[PDB]
């Protein structure tokens, strides 16, 4: 419903397709030159978006207040383009869905949409033997290609998708005081 209408505004607005060393993935612009990428997409000092090369003027790769890490970068971009402040969508607390669209745009998966459904509380996650908390699961087979995906309910940005077994998925959560200046 009202929840796939959304995602279609996020998209144009601030999901772009990038390629790094790493490969393609999707990336979440967040506000001016504010993005946040999966923390394995490793950018570096250049990256390619929308297939131009853009300098990476810094990046920070997320941790909660124990250390733990969130598998989430955050990167300012040296570009003119200015994001589309979406921070009023992400909520402060980490939030569960149900009834969830994962969110995907990149040269390989270019503007896709993913019923998801249900986004439920996960928590710790083992990812590839890399320690990683405040996760969320859901029941569907993403596959590689969709890291970076933006997982979103009705008027809510909830996720970045970092991971899956084959037959569940994964998401870091995201909270609004991850890019609080
Ligand atoms: C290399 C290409 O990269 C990509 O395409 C990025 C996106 C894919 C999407 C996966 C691709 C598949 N189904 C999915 O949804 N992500 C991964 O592959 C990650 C690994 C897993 O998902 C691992 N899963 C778990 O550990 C796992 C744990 C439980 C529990 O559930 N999944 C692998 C075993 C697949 C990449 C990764 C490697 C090292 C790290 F430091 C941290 C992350």
């Amino acid at each position: 419903g009202p929840s796939l209408d959304f995602a279609l505004s996020l998209l144009r607005r601030n999901v772009r397709q990038v390629q790094t060393d790493q490969g393609h993935f999707t990336m979440l612009g967040v506000r001016d030159r504010l993005a946040v990428l999966p923390r394995h997409s490793q950018p570096g000092k250049t990256i390619w978006i929308e297939h131009k090369l853009v300098n990476v003027l810094d990046a920070v790769e997320l941790v909660d207040e124990q250390g733990v890490n969130l598998e989430l970068t955050l990167i300012t971009l040296d570009t003119n383009e200015k994001f589309r402040d979406i921070t009023k969508f992400i909520p402060e607390n980490i939030s569960t869905a149900s009834d969830a669209t994962l969110v995907i745009n990149t040269e390989h998966m270019p503007s896709m949409f993913v019923p998801v459904g249900d986004v439920v509380q996960y928590g710790f996650l083992n990812l590839s033997g890399k320690p990683t908390g405040r996760t969320m699961m859901y029941n569907f087979p993403t596959k590689a290609g969709q890291c970076g995906g933006v997982v979103t309910s009705v008027g809510k940005i909830i996720g970045i998708h970092i991971g899956g077994n084959g037959r569940q998925g994964f998401c870091a959560g995201l909270k609004r005081s991850y890019f609080a200046s």
